């Protein structure tokens, strides 16, 4: 059953895609539709293909309602409503009031002890929350291909959200590396594996959230390998390939302890089924912010 698009009231635009925009918007008398809090503004984002799209981009946008459909997680990016028995065709999904993970942490420092700021505990639980996620899309064979901070967004009280946006944000363009005619891809995020060979696994959907937890430890303030050209990553796949003791790993944070870099370090194993598995990451992380 169709939301009903008249109810959608148009607030500002969080985005420019290429073919579809997505909108914040109001919705009309909130309660009339539940299935809000008393006397404040229901805000939802929605992503609206233009009416003038091409049928390329309409084929995409359905395929994206499909595998959006399923995705039913409390850090994944939920599907609130659909309004597709007629054009423009629209998705709804939760407003996330704080934007993009990369971004929100760029504007926070790890906390003076000593004394906006963040906690090293609640670094943690970004983190957990992105491995819960995770946990959750493995269990339907669910493969991201593109895990980043970049990626999550960040709602109240710092819960986070996996999505996807797609690789075409100007912000984040030099995170992408791009040759004529093959796929765009996230070289500094993917494992030797991926880099070589095209092949995206869970194991390569870990090994990226190994450099999302140095991401979010980094405090979002430097890209990984970020000293190193597009080519020098390249060749660092190979020689995880090659297997001489010749690859190179991201350093460890400074407000990383010991024991989680060598957590981040089994992330990138040479070997795929040497990476831990998302349900011990996210227990470790839990447990690490529980205690
Ligand atoms: C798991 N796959 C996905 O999430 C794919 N998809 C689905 N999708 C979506 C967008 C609206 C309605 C329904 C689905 C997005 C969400 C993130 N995007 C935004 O532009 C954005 C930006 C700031 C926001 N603040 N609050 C919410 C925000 C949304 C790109 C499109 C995406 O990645």
């Amino acid at each position: 059953v169709d939301f009903p698009r008249s109810r959608l009231r148009f607030k500002e635009k969080l985005g420019e895609g290429q073919f579809g925009e997505v909108h914040l918007c109001e919705v009309d008398s909130p309660q009339d539709l539940v299935s809000v809090r008393k006397g404040h503004p229901l805000l939802v984002a929605v992503k609206i293909l233009r009416p003038d799209a091409t049928k390329n981009a309409r084929n995409d946008f359905l395929k994206e309602v499909k595998i959006m459909s399923r995705l039913k997680d409390p850090n994944i990016i939920r599907l609130l409503g659909v309004c597709v028995q007629d054009d423009p065709l629209c998705m709804i999904t939760d407003y996330m009031e704080n934007g993009d993970l990369n971004q929100f942490l760029s504007a926070h420092q790890l906390e003076d002890k000593a004394a906006p700021t963040i906690s090293y505990p609640m670094l943690l639980h970004v983190a957990a929350q992105i491995a819960s996620g995770m946990r959750y899309l493995a269990t339907l064979n669910f493969v991201h291909r593109d895990l980043a901070t970049r990626n999550c967004l960040v709602g109240e009280n710092f819960t986070i959200k996996i999505a996807d946006f797609g690789m075409s944000r100007n912000l984040y363009a030099g995170d992408y590396y791009r040759v004529q005619g093959r796929a765009v891809l996230p070289i500094r995020w993917m494992a030797w594996e991926c880099i070589l060979m095209g092949k995206f696994t869970t194991a390569s959907d870990v090994w990226a959230f190994g450099v999302t937890l140095w991401e979010v430890l980094m405090l979002c303030r430097a890209q990984p390998f970020g000293q190193l050209t597009d080519e020098q990553v390249i060749e660092n796949a190979g020689e995880f390939f090659r297997d001489q003791g010749r690859q190179v790993y991201l350093s460890r944070p400074p407000a990383c302890p010991q024991g989680l870099y060598e957590l981040m370090l089994r992330c990138w194993s040479r070997e795929s089924e040497q990476r831990p598995p998302f349900s011990q990451l996210h227990r470790f992380l839990a447990e690490d912010a529980l205690n």
